[PDB]
């Protein structure tokens, strides 16, 4: 694991609180744009993020925040990630709602799945995808973030299936009844992501409750088709959503699927 010096880093903006805490916009060697999970102390299961950090870091792709290095030599630790200036995928979604065309929709889809299919193929979950845990970059390209660290959260209303922060939204129905995660949970996942995304950053299942979400669903209530999706968009995030698990597609299907319809389009 890459263990990043901490005088190297120089503190610069708050970027707000997410799960483990503060999060902040610095540099490194005085250079590099970097974001600085500053870890709140018992948030995190720390030794055993230490031990399974390594593979975590590991995980290289244009389309991912990158996870560069930690800082563990002290207390609190610092995880030390990629740094995405325009912020979480579902807020941007929200404030340049007037401004997106369908093609840009369609490449907000792509590039989540062409991360989601790297991380398939190194059989690493996500756990947690969702546009909130997606990111923009400059450029407006996004990318997929924070992947695998829900393992490491300690916060009872997050961790158990009828939890209030847990993401029911986003979970098929063997994750709510069996805690079964797979890279077709992910793929569940992916397809309400897609559905933020053509809905301009609305809530799924809004005036829903959690355990009303996961009465329904597991009764076959699916995401009705938004409005700027195409009737073959909507058929690709709606694979992403049969019963049952072996029957939905791979990430490499959907990122075919995908680039068929730009071809055509
Ligand atoms: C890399 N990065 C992270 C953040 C940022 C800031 C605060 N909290 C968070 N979050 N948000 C959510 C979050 C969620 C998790 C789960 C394990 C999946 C539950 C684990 C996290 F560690 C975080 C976290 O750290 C993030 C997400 O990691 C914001 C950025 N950018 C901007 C830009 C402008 N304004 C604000 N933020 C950015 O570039």
């Amino acid at each position: 694991s890459w263990e990043i010096d901490p005088k190297d880093l120089t503190f610069l903006k708050e970027l707000g609180t997410g799960q483990f805490g503060v999060v902040k916009y610095g540099k490194w060697r005085g250079q590099y744009d970097v974001a600085i999970k500053m870890i709140k102390e018992g948030s995190m299961s720390e030794d055993e993020f230490i031990e399974e950090a390594k593979v975590m870091m590991n995980l290289s792709h244009e389309k991912l925040v990158q996870l560069y290095g930690v800082c563990t030599k002290q207390r609190p630790i610092f995880i030390i990630t990629e740094y995405m200036a325009n912020g979480c995928l579902l807020n941007y979604l929200r404030e340049m709602r007037h401004r997106f065309q369908t093609q840009q929709l369609l490449e907000m889809c792509k590039d989540v799945c062409e991360a989601m299919e790297y991380l398939e193929s190194k059989q690493f979950l996500h756990r947690d995808l969702a546009a909130r845990n997606c990111l923009v970059n400059d450029q407006g390209v996004v990318k997929v973030s924070d992947f695998g660290l829900s393992r490491y959260v300690l916060d009872d209303e997050y961790t158990s299936s009828v939890g209030s922060k847990f993401p029911v939204r986003w979970s098929p129905p063997e994750v709510l009844m069996y805690s079964k995660f797979s890279s077709k949970s992910d793929i569940w996942a992916f397809g309400v992501l897609m559905w933020e995304i053509y809905s301009l950053g609305k809530m799924p299942y809004e005036r829903f409750t959690n355990s009303e979400t996961a009465e329904h669903i597991a009764q076959g209530l699916r995401l009705y088709r938004p409005h700027l999706a195409s009737e073959k968009v909507y058929t690709i995030m709606y694979s992403c959503w049969h019963e049952k698990a072996d029957e939905r597609p791979t990430f490499k299907i959907l990122l075919s699927n995908i680039l068929d319809v730009m071809d055509e389009n």
